[PDB]
DNA sequence: TTTTTTTT
């Protein structure tokens, strides 16, 4: 549930006092809603999806995520945590994905949790059936996302990661396949 | 309220 507390809004999204981002009308790809994935290879399976934010109309929104991320560092339990740029759950479509076209002029933002995030259809209904949540949420369509970022601090490295909490659908377009 | 992701 949106039972949360604005704090600022701006062109495309939300901070919330609690924390949580809405990132809104960014393009979907890769989606794991349906069924978890990963943990083939010794890690848990977690629901997930890549958000792609354009770059010519988030700038407000990149914004705030950039400023969590520096308080998410500062605000870590143990101390004040030192992440590498590339240890983040953003990345840069034009530098790191350079030969994926759907990539181009685009913020990458990838969200996952242990809880399946809400998934929502445009009429705001709460989907549940596996089958349902794959139609309604294919690689290629537009979303709002709720996600809150976490700081990492374990065996495996440092990291600000996202938890996603929700998944909206926002518009239809020509599917990734 | 919690915790490795990764492009896949
Ligand atoms: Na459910």
């Amino acid at each position: 549930a949106e039972k949360l507390v604005p704090a600022k809004k701006v062109k495309n999204g939300v901070l919330y006092k609690s924390g949580h981002i809405k990132v809104s009308n960014v393009r979907c790809s890769y989606p794991h809603l349906d069924k978890p994935y990963g943990g083939e290879d010794g890690g848990e399976p977690k629901y997930s999806i890549t958000l792609l934010m354009p770059k010519d109309t988030h700038g407000a929104i990149k914004k705030i995520i950039d400023e969590q991320i520096e308080l998410t560092k500062k605000n870590h339990k143990t101390g004040a945590l030192k992440v590498a740029p590339s240890m983040l759950f953003i990345k840069d479509g034009d530098v790191d994905f350079p030969d994926k076209p759907e990539c181009e002029g685009m913020w990458v933002i990838s969200a996952r949790e242990s809880t399946r995030p809400d998934v929502l259809n445009m009429e705001r209904e709460e989907l549940e059936s596996p089958n349902e949540i794959a139609e309604e949420i294919y690689g290629g369509c537009w979303v709002s996302s709720v996600i809150r970022p976490w700081s990492q601090e374990n065996k495996y490295g440092k990291r600000i990661n996202a938890n996603l909490l929700s998944v909206l659908k926002r518009k239809d377009d020509e599917p990734f396949g």
